[PDB]
């Protein structure tokens, strides 16, 4: 059972896998950070925000970077938007209000039925263009 | 002493002043909403967000609208970014990532020294252009 369920041991397992330094890109590091971050573990959310922004353990994903930055803003009383603001500021050329809208609805959709409808509408239109 | 110190009575005084319906624009309604909102009273923050967005009790102010929307996201567990996202989405033509950056640093500057420096840098540059 090499499969932690507690967010602290998930986060630590992610570091352990990364330290194995196979290719230094560790997709399972991203996987375990996500499990940890989804249970609200702030260190995992911070690492995941950097991972998605920079493409550390996998592809870059600006919208998911913005999502985790938003999560950090909501859950770190000494952040309250600093990392998100600085990311937008230094990526003014790449970050669109559209990506930010999607990340925000993604966050809001957890406890707000109106947000879940708007989020799904964005996803469905983003998908029917690839279709 | 027509000057409440408790955020609930401030909020209620704001409604009372507004119901006087002098010009239906009530700058003192905005004033008391701000006192209430600054002590963390969510109903005041929501009304103030609408006030700044629409110019109800005074001039419009998109950056302050975004600020209070951010505050609502951080303090309303069933919002978590919905009102902010929807505001950006329906004002894509007016809202700039620059205004959002300023609102976010304004929020973050309360408990983050790095945010306060970045916020002041934005303010100082915004002021030296009018100078």
């Amino acid at each position: 059972s090499q499969a932690p369920n507690d967010p602290i041991e998930q986060y630590e397992y992610a570091q352990q896998l990364l330290a194995s330094n196979k290719a230094e890109a560790s997709p399972d590091t991203r996987y375990w950070l996500e499990q940890s971050a989804n249970q609200g573990y702030l260190p995992a959310q911070k690492q995941l925000a950097n991972d998605f922004a920079k493409g550390i353990n996998g592809e870059k994903n600006e919208t998911q970077a913005l999502y985790w930055l938003t999560s950090i803003a909501l859950n770190d009383p000494t952040d309250q938007g600093f990392l998100l603001a600085n990311f937008i500021q230094r990526n003014q050329d790449k970050v669109t209000t559209s990506q930010l809208t999607e990340a925000l609805y993604q966050m809001a959709s957890q406890h707000n039925p109106a947000a879940e409808q708007a989020y799904n509408q964005l996803l469905e239109q983003r998908f029917n263009q690839l279709r």
